[PDB]
């Protein structure tokens, strides 16, 4: 039976699409709908095709970011979701509104972090001479940061530019966010004290590791 989720994206939305299409495939996981701060968001399209119903919250309609935070807060709790889940969601989130969902909301970042928090991370990643590189999992709490899920890595090679690097990365994220979605699904995860545990059993802080 599905895990219901909720969707919050600012834009292309491809990881979003990668959802899509792993459900379609047996992923155990009801997306009940798509919500963007942003009106011109591609992902709204893809999901209106996935006949997913769709939110348009713009941040800058609300007299403060509290006021935004409660309509969004409202519009995400109508659908009764066990799990929201960012995918290039870029607005910053609130304390009060980031406890609301303490356990119950992640994000995929294309970095290992704790390195590259922010934007353009394949080119920084180049520009640092990183040997590897990839794409983490996280529960949101500080920019893209948070208790590790999972971490996928991969080799940068010296054919590599910021180019190659976004779309070997995007293929990681197109396997992982899906992956990490089923063991929620099948009630694998836990967050407690800091720490996240998967069958029960703690994982490392880099979260569990692909390869
Ligand atoms: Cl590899």
């Amino acid at each position: 039976e599905p895990l219901p989720i909720v969707v919050l994206i600012s834009g292309n939305g491809t990881n979003l699409q990668a959802i899509i299409g792993a459900i379609q495939k047996g992923l155990a996981i009801e997306i009940r709908a798509v919500i963007s701060n942003r009106a011109d968001a591609y992902g709204l399209k893809r999901a209106q095709q996935a006949d997913i119903p769709t939110h348009i919250i713009p941040h800058e309609e609300f007299p403060s970011r509290t006021d935004f935070e409660s309509t969004l807060q409202k519009t995400i709790d109508h659908y009764d979701p066990k799990l929201i889940v960012l995918a290039g969601f870029m607005r910053k989130l609130g304390k009060a509104f980031v406890s609301h969902y303490s356990g119950r909301m992640i994000n995929i970042h294309p970095s290992l972090l704790p390195k590259y928090t922010g934007l353009n991370t394949h080119e920084r990643a180049l520009a640092a001479g990183e040997t590897e590189h990839g794409v983490s999992v996280h529960y949101v709490t500080d920019l893209d940061a948070g208790p590790l899920i999972c971490q996928a890595r991969l080799s940068i090679t010296p054919q590599d530019t910021p180019e190659t690097l976004k779309t070997r990365v995007h293929a990681l994220e197109h396997i992982i966010y899906p992956e990490v979605l089923s063991w929620f699904a099948a009630g694998r995860l836990n967050y407690h004290n800091n720490q996240v545990f998967l069958d029960g059993k703690p994982l490392a802080k880099s979260g569990h590791a692909f390869p």
